[PDB]
């Protein structure tokens, strides 16, 4: 393995502006604002994360570690962190990604989104998936609510809470216990508690159904603690109506119970890609064709380096 040589930047308070509230979290408070590095005539559209002064040093102890993961990886398709703020409490600064996580995305939109954004996005989180396979991390919470929208046309890959950097001789990770998103988990890590990329294309085929459903909750019935017995039947989510049984057979092969029957990421780069070349062969959406989605000195943070 070799030297991690990521560069972890840490900003002064007065560099950047909070402009409004987000959204809040357990652990904070997240705000729309601007950077503004000092001496460049330079805006760049951030989210900025303070942590509340009740987090324990615990909880900061893992915050800091998931900015540790973000500073370390460099893809269009996985979230960009600026740096870090070591005020009072600690703040986080993010590439601003203005129309939210992909799941309420698709929910709010659904009526206006085509297939050609289905297809594309699912092109784009395998892309991401690609990519942090190649960096050896398993992200080990991929769904729709981790995915971020930049634009309609561009997405991203986040939340690296429960990711982990496998060593080098190492094969399979193995967890501890605790909350866990029971529905997006292949089996064997519902089970044995063992996670692999191949664990990742698992959730991977859950977050296309998510997509293609626009927004529906998987096993929606169900309660968490049926779902491995219910998988060990053979039993898995149903074909979602706009999809051929082009896509769907790939979503079925994502969710095989032997990890290496499952497609690689780079296989569904490749197959997803060839879909997004005649979309309405592979998806079947009513009014397809009708359908189409969206001071001075501001740049964004892609194009700031
Ligand atoms: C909580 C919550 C507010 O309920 C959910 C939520 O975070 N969503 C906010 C909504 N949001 C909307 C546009 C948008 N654009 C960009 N980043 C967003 N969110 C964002 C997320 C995490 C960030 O930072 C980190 C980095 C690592 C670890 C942590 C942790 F929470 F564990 F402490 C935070 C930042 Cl700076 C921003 C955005």
């Amino acid at each position: 393995h070799a030297p991690n040589q990521a560069l972890l930047r840490i900003l002064k308070e007065t560099e950047f502006k909070k402009i409004k509230v987000l959204g809040s979290g357990a652990f904070g408070t997240v705000y729309k604002g601007l950077w503004i590095p000092e001496g460049e005539k330079v805006k760049i559209p951030v989210a900025i994360k303070e942590l509340r002064e009740a987090t324990s040093p615990k909880a900061n102890k893992e915050i800091l570690d998931e900015a540790y993961v973000m500073a370390s990886v460099d893809n269009p398709h996985v979230c960009r962190l600026l740096g870090i703020c070591l005020t009072s409490t600690v703040q986080l600064i993010m590439q601003l990604m203005p129309f939210g996580c992909l799941l309420d995305y698709v929910r709010e939109h659904k009526d206006n989104i085509g297939s050609q954004y289905l297809l594309n996005w699912c092109v784009q989180i395998a892309k991401g998936m690609n990519y942090l396979e190649d960096r050896r991390l398993v992200h080990r919470d991929l769904a729709a609510r981790n995915v971020l929208v930049k634009t309609p046309q561009h997405v991203k890959i986040t939340d690296f809470g429960r990711a982990k950097l496998l060593g080098a001789e190492e094969k399979e990770y193995h967890a501890e216990g605790g909350k866990v998103p029971i529905k997006w988990m292949a089996l064997e890590s519902i089970l044995h508690r063992i996670y692999t990329h191949q664990s990742d294309v698992w959730s991977y085929g859950v977050t296309v159904w998510e997509l293609m459903t626009f927004g529906s909750k998987p096993y929606d019935g169900i309660p968490a603690s049926e779902i491995s017995s219910i998988l060990e039947k053979g039993e898995r989510l149903p074909q979602p109506p706009i999809c051929t049984i082009d896509v769907y057979m790939i979503m079925v092969k994502c969710w095989m119970i032997d990890a290496d029957s499952r497609p690689k990421f780079r296989e569904l780069i490749i197959e997803f890609s060839k879909m997004a070349r005649d979309p309405q062969r592979y998806l079947v959406i009513q009014g397809d064709e009708r359908m189409h989605l969206p001071m001075d000195d501001v740049v964004d943070a892609d194009e700031y380096l």
